[PDB]
Formats: C-alpha cells, sequence, structure tokens
C-alpha cells in the first residue's frame, strides 16, 4: 500500500520569462 | 493498492513568456 | 488496483506568451 | 505502507527569469 | 511502515535569475 | 453573510476539491 | 461576515483542498 | 468580521489544504 | 475582526496545511 | 483585532503547519 | 518658434498587466 | 528658438505589472 | 537656442514589478 | 546657446520590483 | 555656450528591489 | 543579403527615426 | 550578407536615431 | 559576415543614436 | 565575421552613441 | 573573426560612446 502526494496548493507566480519546469509535478 | 495524486489547488501565474513546463502535471 | 489522480482547480493565469506546455496534465 | 509527500503550500515567487526547477516537485 | 516529509510552507522569493533547483522537493 | 462549508464523514479514497470566486475581479 | 469552515471527522486516504477567493484582485 | 476555521477530529491518512485571499491584491 | 483557527484532536499520520491572505498585496 | 490561534490535542504522527499573511506587502 | 517632439519608435511590450501610463505621450 | 526632443527608440519591455508610468514621455 | 534632448534608445527591461517612473522621460 | 543632453544607450535591467525612478531622464 | 552631457551605456542591473534613483539621468 | 541604409545630407531641424524588423519573432 | 549603414555628411540640429532587428527573438 | 558602420562627416549639434540585435536573445 | 565600425570625421557638438548586441542572450 | 574599431579624426567638442555584445549572456 503506497501511496504519493505531490501537491501544489495556494502558491502565486508574479511572473516567468523563457523558464522550465516551475511550479509542476513531475512523477 | 497504489494511489498517485498530482494536485494544482488556488494557484496564481501572472505572466509566463516563452517558458516550457509551467505548472503542469507529468506522469 | 491502481489509481492516478492529475487535477488543476481553481488556478489562474493571467498572460501567457510563445509558451509551451502550460497548466496542463500530461499522462 | 510507504507514504511519499511533497508539498507546496503558500509560496510567493515575484520574478523568475532565465531559471530552470524552480518551486517544482519532482519524484 | 516509513513517512517521508518534504515540505515548502509560507516561503517568499523575491527574485530568480539565472538559477537552477531553486525552492524543490527533490526525492 | 457569506458561508463556505466543506464537510467530510466517510472514508475518502480519491480527491475532494472545492473553489469559489465570490464578488472578486479574478483573471 | 465571512465564514469559511473546513471539517473532516471520517477516515481519509485521499487528499481534501480548499480554495476560496473573496473581494479579491486574483491574475 | 473574519472567521477562518479548520477542524480535524478523524483519523487522516492523507494530505489536507486550506487557502483563503480576502481583501488582497493577489498575482 | 479576523480570527484563523486550525484545531487538530484525531490522529494524524499525514500532512494538515492552511495558508490564509488577508487585505494583502502579495505577488 | 488579530487572533491567530493553533491547538492540537491528539496524536500527531505527520506534520502540521499554518502560514498567516495579514495587511501585508509580501513578495 | 518651438517645436516639441514626444516619439515612440520602434519598442516592444511583451505583457503589460494592471498597469497605467504605459509607453504614452503626454502633454 | 528652442527644440524639445523625448524619443523612445527599439526599447524592449518583458512584463509590467501593476506599475505606473513605465516608458513614457511626459512634458 | 535652446535644445534639450531626452533620449532611450536600445534599454532591455525584463520585468517590472509594482513599480513608479522606469525607463521615462520626464520634463 | 544652451543644449542639455540626457541619454540612456543599451542599458540592460534584468528585474525591476518595488522600485520607483529607475534608469529614467527627469529635467 | 554651455554643453551638459548626461549618459548611461552598456550598464547591466541585475536586479534592483525597494530602490530609489538608480540609473537615471536628474538636471 | 539585407542592406539597411540611412542617408541624411541636408540641413535637420527635426526628427529623423528608422524601425526595421527582419526575419525576427517580435511581441 | 547583413550590412547597416548610417551615414551624415549635413548638419544636423536635431536627432537621428536608427533600430534594427535581424534574425532575432525579441519581446 | 555582418557591417555596422556609423558614419559622420559632417557638423553635428545633435544627437545621433544607433542599435542593432543580430541573432539574439532580448527581453 | 562581425565588423563593427565607428568613424567621425567632422566637427561634433552633440552626442553620438552606437549600441550593438550580436548572437547574446540578453535581458 | 570580430573586428571592433572605433576611429575618431576630428575635432570632437562632444560625447562620442560605443558599447558592444558579442557572444554573451548578459543582464
Amino acid at each position: 500500500r503506497l501511496a504519493n502526494f505531490l501537491v501544489h496548493s495556494g502558491n502565486n507566480f508574479g511572473a516567468i520569462l523563457s523558464s522550465t519546469n516551475v511550479g509542476s509535478n513531475t512523477y
């Protein structure tokens, strides 16, 4: 019985320019 | 019994320019 | 019994310009 | 019985320029 | 019974330029 | 008056998400 | 008056998330 | 008046997250 | 008046996070 | 008046985090 | 003999959000 | 014989959020 | 015979957040 | 015969947050 | 015959936070 | 081949500006 | 081949500006 | 091949500015 | 090959500025 | 090959500035 939790809650990102893999969940 | 949770809740993104894989879930 | 959850709830994206894979679910 | 928690809650990011792997969860 | 907790709560990032692996959880 | 209630009394093996926008300017 | 209540009394094996925006300018 | 209450009385084996934005300018 | 209460009376084997933004300028 | 209360009376084997921003300029 | 020149030539504006008096000429 | 020159040529603005009097000419 | 030159040429602005009087000419 | 030169040429500004009178010409 | 030169050429500004009168010409 | 020429041989008391975009992605 | 020429042989009492973008990604 | 030439042979009492962007990523 | 030439042979009583960006990542 | 030449043979009573960025990461 294996449970994996990847959560993003209430996060604020003002500006994202020329970026990669920002605020993401990767399994 | 395996459960995988990838969640995005209440996240704010002001501006995204020329970016890749922003605020995404990848399995 | 395997359950996979990829969820996007209540997320705000102000502006997306020349970007790829923004706010998406990929399995 | 193994549980893995990767959580991001209430984090503020003012500006992200030419960056990689910012505020992300990687399993 | 093994539990692993990687948490980010209430963290503020003013500006991130040309950086890698900032404010992220890696398992 | 605004009342926002989320109640859970059973056994939950899935995801339960609630998003509400009242009198706001959101985009 | 604003009342935001989240109540949990059962057994939870999943994720329960609540996001609320009241009288705010969000983007 | 603003009242924000999170109550947990059962047995929790998962994640319970609550995010609230009241009268704020967020982006 | 602002009242922010987090109450836990059961047995918790997971993560319980609460984030609140009241009358603030956040980005 | 501002009242911020965190109460724990049960047995906790996990993480309980609370983040609050009242009348502040945060980024 | 009075000559006033207010000129805007070849300027690029990627994204403008919730702003005032951007790239304008005022006499 | 009075000549006043206010010129903006070839300027790039990536992202402008919640700003005032950006890249403008005022006489 | 009075000549006043206020010039902006080839200037790059990556990100401007919550700012005033950026890259402007005021007479 | 009076000549006043205020020039901005080839200047790079990575990120400007909560600032005033940045890279501007004032007469 | 009076000539006044205020010049800014090829200057790089990485990050400017909560600052005043940065990289500006004042006459 | 690309040839961009600006030639001035007379007496100029005004502003002469030239902007060119060749094979570029501009926004 | 790219040739960018600016030639001035007369008497100039004004401003002459030239901006060129060739094969570039600009925003 | 790239050739950028600025030639001035007359009498200049004003401002002559030249800005060029070739094969670059600028923002 | 890249050739950047600035030539001045007359009498200059003003400002002559040249800015060039070749094959660079600038912001 | 890169050749950057600045030549002055006349009488200069003003300012002559040259800025060049070749194959660089600048911000």
